[PDB]
């Protein structure tokens, strides 16, 4: 057909958008990225009379009047979502949207901004004898099972995305589930962006060097033995 | 300088690496790159006099050699890892010897297969009220509290890296950490890779799929209400 291309932008960078994403972006009639959480600098990829929609403006059914109307005039339609949308993508609403209307669509991965903030820590969240896991979750209430203390209790790696603020609730957890105090952990903000940050620290006193830091924002913590190498 | 560049091949298709990775790639003077795993289909991208070496069929101080040569007459080294190496990638030996040697390099990450069997799948980890998590592991002995049985206690989604024949010993520990029989679950090999196949089920009979699809080789198997959607 001419499918609506469900394209992952990657972590931040301008060049860890996969090939495929790159060709699709830079033939796209039409784009639909969201907003301040993909890297503006990926549209400059863009045909010079590429018609572009910011989504973080836009409610869900003016999206897909954009893409419909992009189908029936014969042109691309890219939907750009920062990292991967399998973790934390919000890509069901509007594949059922086109179910509805009978319109094909394809789906291009990207590199989840984990897989970014470990290459630009240069640490590998599977070390033998240290951790063979990884748990990845997220941080307004959560059940007991799927908890951070709960997840906590197997001392494997975990990445946990925040709101930073939270800082010492996270910390309190994963004590509290049985990391010990000088368990190492690191603070990410934008990972592989220009201006990304890191933090680096221990489970007691990364509450005060994210403090100190000040620096606000969304961000990725990475706990385990594993930032020990 | 001219650092030794470990790159992320992706999950199997060709299109699949980043930009980045193929930037690198198609200007490297030499290429060291993971024997059966890697598609070679991405080593077309190389130059003509491009010199490629199959790790595979050498050991640790030979590919060091083959790097340090490379860097001593100014050559451009890529060393090709499949899907990312912050998940079950081994990269730390070859990173302490250049250490010990002295030799500056980087890092640039890749699509993870389970990214790209999630994409594949049209299907998406997190899933509200369902899920907010997934864990990531792989199945010779293994420690209680970083076991399957283990982890399948929160309900949530999961990874699996197995050998397939194993699926027995698998489906068993998930029944028995608490999944329901009706559970959905998949299996899929090389996901991406232009002969992958996707063997879809639930606990009780997907041994049996899986057995009567014959499937040799090693699997991702994918678990959880998530994949109700």
């Amino acid at each position: 057909m001419n499918k609506v291309h469900f394209v992952g932008a990657g972590p931040g960078d301008k060049e860890l958008i996969t090939l495929k994403g790159y060709k699709l972006l830079s033939n796209a009639d039409v784009v639909i990225y969201a907003g301040s959480l993909v890297n503006p600098e990926l549209l400059e990829y863009c045909k010079e009379d590429c018609q572009i929609h910011n989504s973080a403006h836009m409610d869900l059914q003016e999206i897909i009047d954009v893409m419909r109307e992009g189908i029936e005039n014969n042109k691309s339609v890219v939907r750009l979502q920062t990292g991967d949308f399998s973790i934390y993508g919000s890509i069901r609403e509007q594949v059922e949207d086109l179910n509805k209307l009978n319109i094909d669509y394809d789906c291009t991965p990207g590199v989840s901004s984990f897989l970014g903030a470990a290459s630009s820590l240069g640490v590998e969240y599977t070390v033998p004898e240290i951790s063979q896991s990884v748990i990845i979750t997220r941080m307004t209430p959560v059940p007991e099972k799927e908890s951070i203390q709960s997840y906590a209790k197997h001392q494997t790696s975990m990445v946990i995305f925040l709101s930073v603020q939270e800082i010492e609730k996270v910390v309190s957890k994963l004590l509290e589930g049985g990391y010990p105090k000088d368990t190492p952990i690191a603070v990410i903000y934008k990972a592989t962006w220009a201006d990304e940050k890191i933090v680096k620290g221990t489970l007691s006193d990364i509450a005060v060097k994210v403090k100190e830091n000040n620096i606000n924002k969304t961000a990725l913590i990475m706990v385990g033995r594993f930032l020990g190498e």
